[PDB]
């Protein structure tokens, strides 16, 4: 009944109602005029003759190892490339943020309001004929059988880039920080005001608990010692709130600051890993300031801890996850000569496309043993068993599945799946096709394009019948992978944008932030700018045990 | 004991220890190295041979009405004028935000506790030697001696620039959704968490309250009939709390939203005019969308009320205080070119320096009666005697009291102006001279080149003993006026850049935001683009008064 529901308008233009059953659009800044915004002006005639796909662009930094590794060695355009990369990425995200679950036009409410996830594009009007407008049937397929047929694992399909379990469990843990959905008021709703990488799954979303984690001496967190090892404290002990099964002993309900934290072996490796690395932060800064109390000591380490971590995201994660040649480069100077907000607010598109549920294994293999879905959750004793140096050892040789390419999706977490495709739809996302224009890509024509293959493409034209009604989630996991990658166009060209924006955005990368004194001097700025994951683990791991993302 | 407590760092560079006894600068990007920052490189060399003091440029800006008569119709010399303005000032203010009464150095929690008043300079350490840090005495001279001797009125001072009592409430109605200190908890905290124009003032700091605000019928706001003319609902109507004394009777008990507007009457007299201009503009909105809900109405028009809002702001009521030929300009266009952050975090020393009660007469004159304090104070009927037209003809053409200056502030709000002082060290504020040199001024030399004359300067130096230790906020009222002017040099230097930062930092400002579908259109769009004071008054007082901020 709106006449806005069939998406008239192109290009980033915006449509809004002038009667019951006119619409206009409004493509101020879009570099297209006309009634949808579709006739472009001369210069987007240029920019558009020029722009090259991000197919093409993919090949170029996935070849030529030769011409990088000289580019890399080259520190000027090195950081020419590199600033390139950020600011093409971010200028595809509005900020300050617009639209979100309730607001398919700009108000104050949904500009001031931090418990809302944000919305790269609007929900679909509650009125439309259809779930993605005008388009399709007036039901979506069922979600239970789009799951079965495309979505849930056969046989375990290996990462081609070689994405180790140390990679899959790095990734939940920095990105439940984060995404930390309210499911007190819906999905779309967000507990993490932080909106970034504020490292409060370390320390804590509320100042009341972050003083429940606190030692309050040397700036440190409280722990306990079990055998000679540093883990985090218990819940008796802090009196912070966890999520755990009531039969868990006293001494395994590790205490930790995201709540849900315990439930996975994995995610409390890297929780006792970036605690004692808080602490360690804290012996360096007390050597360097005798003259520190307790909270300077507590606040400079974790501004130090938030920069390791950006720089290990995109010089370790984000370098490993891109199989480019180039040699990405954390450094926040690239852009204090660009246009660039330091803010973020975390779409809730992105929490969608971050379900990487197909890296999870069959079994979990702590080496000797194999452990099944039942027995790793909730089960902090193998971690205790094995102890921190087997486990890095393990998950760094331990494969993750590819996440692209379909059917892929452990049986263990089908219900987990499932929601997301089914609380998609009750956030009324637009299809497919509509988030592939607004990211500058071009809109499917067949399920046979979108798969690259015949089999899973035959099912779900059965279950769609239309590719411009194919939806987001399940297309990400369907959708055809780059030559030997884990992920397809899609993912990448969506992921790109809200991850560097997220990253940058940060406080400590604007000038006033970035400069030795914010982290105690040019000591602290050391740490952040020779971070990786091999020194967070050799640091803090027992023995040293080498790592890295990859299988190897 | 702190090594920085002289704050020995100059030109903006920051201090650290290192160590018990001594301290380290962080000279970065300051334009300046050396152990204190203060050894200038070439090219800041060249710029310091080159930049006009603030009052070479003020006497241009007051000066060649002629030339300026030209300029202003030059539409791209204004342009390019109120550009170099806008910059030129934002770029003085730290945003992202760093400091706030609790941390004079960056922290996590300083940048994500919104309840804070952000701080332009870190406060002066708990341990330094004396209040100001090493200089002066180790207590500074008694408030009430300085309050008595250099800032009562004994006679009434009038502005010469011509500021009426529209201005004043003005003022006072409109700082007043940002500077509410959250005395609960100190004075450095806020209970503004929006820290910019975001209209809380006429709608609520929470959506509980904005709905306990709403009609929820065509877009909006509750409102009475008192005669004829429209006025807030009561308190008890809408249950939303005020503070009024319990001798109110009801029915008087205005409750339009920031809890503390009953308490004056020409605060009353402005949130009756921007509700009844809030329902205006929903009948325009109406009008041109027959097809829209009540909460898009609601939402376009406080947007389109945001814009009003900053449009006046600059255009009418900057544009009367500065005293420029140059007509100053709404257009945030101007800066979508620049780099410039949308977003703001209200200072600390904003609040203090715009406590400017010596506007306020000694009586206030509503046609034909000279109301008192005591009398006019929380009495609203004062409000429905007269009505508003009657009020706005009266405001118009009383002056306003003379800010700077010294020796003007109303004896019936001398509590206020003490505890002004007293606050302003408890939240241990740095000198007047440290204040000065952070917002490029020059140090004052003695107490007799601060106020311009005698009587006061001997009056402060023999209480101060030296210029290195005046405050703030007693030199701001003191300071000598620019020649016919309300502010002396301190005033603007200081509060330019905190309020227009203020101003264009504001969503509504950016780039997605600023275009005709915000606002529902191109008729939305004007109002905001054509709205200034008069235009209000116009189409909201029952006549339709001639109003101005200047006395005729
Ligand atoms: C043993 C490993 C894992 C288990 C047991 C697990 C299970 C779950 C469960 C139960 C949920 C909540 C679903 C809901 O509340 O609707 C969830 C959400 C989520 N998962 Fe996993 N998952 C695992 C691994 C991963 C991995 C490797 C990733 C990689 C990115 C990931 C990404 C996410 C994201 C982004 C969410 C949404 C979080 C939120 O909105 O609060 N998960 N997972
Ligand atoms: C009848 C008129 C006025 C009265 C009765 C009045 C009185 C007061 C009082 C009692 C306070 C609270 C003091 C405290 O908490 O220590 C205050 C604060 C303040 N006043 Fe006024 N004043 C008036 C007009 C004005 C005007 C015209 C301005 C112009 C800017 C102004 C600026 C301020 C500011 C910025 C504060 C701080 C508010 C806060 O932090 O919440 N006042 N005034
Ligand atoms: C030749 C490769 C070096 C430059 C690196 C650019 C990497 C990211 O470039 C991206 O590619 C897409 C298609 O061109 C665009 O849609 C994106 O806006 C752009 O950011
Ligand atoms: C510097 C040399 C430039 C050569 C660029 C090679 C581009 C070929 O790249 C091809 O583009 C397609 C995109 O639609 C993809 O489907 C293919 O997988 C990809 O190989
Ligand atoms: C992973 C086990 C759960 C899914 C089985 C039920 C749904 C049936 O799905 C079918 O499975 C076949 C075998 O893979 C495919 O050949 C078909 O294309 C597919 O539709
Ligand atoms: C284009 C020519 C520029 C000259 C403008 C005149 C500058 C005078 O500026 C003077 O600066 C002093 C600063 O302390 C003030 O005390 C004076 O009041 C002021 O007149
Ligand atoms: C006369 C030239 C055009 C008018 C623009 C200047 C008005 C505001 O410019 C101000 O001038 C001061 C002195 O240089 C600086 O200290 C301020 O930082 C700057 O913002
Ligand atoms: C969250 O998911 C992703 C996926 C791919 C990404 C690729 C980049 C880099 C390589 C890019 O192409 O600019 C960054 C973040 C990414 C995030
Ligand atoms: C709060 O106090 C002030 C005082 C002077 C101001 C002057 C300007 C313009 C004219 C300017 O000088 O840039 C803006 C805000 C101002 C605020
Ligand atoms: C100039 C132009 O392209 N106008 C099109 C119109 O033909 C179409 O009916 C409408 C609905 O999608 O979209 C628009
Ligand atoms: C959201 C938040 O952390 N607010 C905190 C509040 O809890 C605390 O009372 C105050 C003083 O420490 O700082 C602020
Ligand atoms: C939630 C929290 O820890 N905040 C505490 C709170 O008890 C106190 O009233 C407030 C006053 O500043 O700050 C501190
Ligand atoms: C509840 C559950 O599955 N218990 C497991 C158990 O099977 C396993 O022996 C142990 C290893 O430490 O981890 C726990
Ligand atoms: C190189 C230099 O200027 N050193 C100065 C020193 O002379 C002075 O005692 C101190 C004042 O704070 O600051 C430092
Ligand atoms: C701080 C704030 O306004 N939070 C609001 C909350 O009250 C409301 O429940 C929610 C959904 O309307 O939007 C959010
Ligand atoms: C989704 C959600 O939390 N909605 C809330 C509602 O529970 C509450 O009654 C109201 C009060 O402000 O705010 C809104
Ligand atoms: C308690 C008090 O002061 N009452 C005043 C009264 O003096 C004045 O006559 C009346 C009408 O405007 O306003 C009220
Ligand atoms: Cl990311
Ligand atoms: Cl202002």
């Amino acid at each position: 009944a709106n006449p806005c529901c069939s998406n008239p308008c192109q290009n980033r233009g915006e449509c809004m109602s002038t009667g019951f059953d006119q619409y206009k659009c409004d493509c101020t800044r879009t570099g297209f005029y006309g009634e949808n915004c579709t006739t472009p002006e001369f210069l987007t005639r240029i920019k558009l003759l020029l722009k090259p796909t991000p197919n093409t662009v993919h090949y170029i930094l996935t070849h030529f190892k030769g011409v990088w590794n000289i580019v890399n060695n080259i520190p000027f355009l090195r950081s020419l490339i590199m600033k390139y990369v950020l600011t093409s990425r971010s200028y595809l995200i509005d900020s300050p943020p617009t639209y979100n679950v309730h607001y398919g036009y700009k108000s104050w409410e949904a500009f001031s309001n931090l418990s809302y996830y944000t919305r790269a594009l609007p929900p679909v009007a509650d009125d439309c004929p259809t779930p993605m407008g005008v388009k399709g049937n007036k039901e979506l397929p069922d979600s239970k059988e789009v799951l079965e047929k495309v979505l849930l694992r056969r046989e375990f399909i290996p990462d081609p880039q070689g994405s180790n379990m140390m990679f899959a469990f790095f990734a939940q843990h920095f990105t439940h920080q984060f995404f930390k959905t309210d499911h007190k008021r819906g999905p779309g709703f967000t507990r993490g005001l932080g909106h970034g990488v504020d490292l409060n799954h370390i320390y804590g979303e509320t100042l009341d608990r972050q003083h429940k984690l606190r030692l309050f001496k040397d700036g440190k967190l409280k722990y306990q010692v079990i055998g000679g090892e540093v883990y985090p404290p218990t819940v008796k002990d802090t009196q912070v709130e966890m999520i755990y099964p009531p039969h868990i002993p006293e001494n395994l309900q590790f205490a930790v600051g995201q709540e849900v934290f315990g439930l996975v072996p994995g995610l409390m490796m890297y929780a006792t890993i970036w605690l004692r690395e808080h602490n360690r932060v804290c012996d360096i800064l007390k050597q360097e300031h005798p003259e520190w109390g307790d909270e300077q000591l507590f606040q400079t380490s974790r501004l130090i801890l938030i920069g390791e971590t950006i720089k290990i995201v995109i010089e370790d994660y984000v370098q490993h996850l891109s199989g480019y040649h180039f040699k990405l480069k954390f450094d926040p100077e690239l852009l204090f000569n660009q246009q660039f907000q330091y803010q973020n607010r975390i779409a809730s598109e992105f929490n969608t496309l971050y379900h990487w549920h197909p890296l999870l294994p069959d079994t979990f293999n702590i080496e000797d043993q194999e452990y099944s879905f039942k027995q790793f959750l909730y089960n902090n004793s193998i971690l205790l068993e094995h102890g921190l140096t087997q486990f890095v050892e393990s998950f760094t040789r331990q494969i993750a599945g590819r996440v692209a390419g379909g059917r892929n999706v452990p049986i263990a977490v089908q219900a987990v799946a499932k929601a997301s495709i089914d609380q998609s739809r009750e956030m009324k996302y637009q299809s497919l096709n509509e988030y592939r224009k607004r990211f500058s890509l071009k809109p499917y024509t067949s399920f046979e394009e979108l798969t690259g293959e015949k089999e899973m493409a035959a099912e779900l034209k059965a279950l769609y019948s239309d590719i411009d009604v194919m939806e987001l989630y399940p297309a990400l996991l369907v959708e055809k992978p780059r030559p030997d990658a884990i992920f397809g166009e899609t993912m990448v060209e969506l992921g790109a944008p809200f991850s560097l924006k997220g990253l940058m955005g940060n406080p400590i990368c604007s000038p006033q932030y970035w400069k030795p004194s914010t982290f105690g001097g040019e000591v602290g700025f050391k740490i952040i700018n020779t971070a990786s994951i091999q020194s967070l683990i050799c640091n803090n791991v027992k023995g040293c045990p080498f790592t890295s993302f990859n299988v190897q």
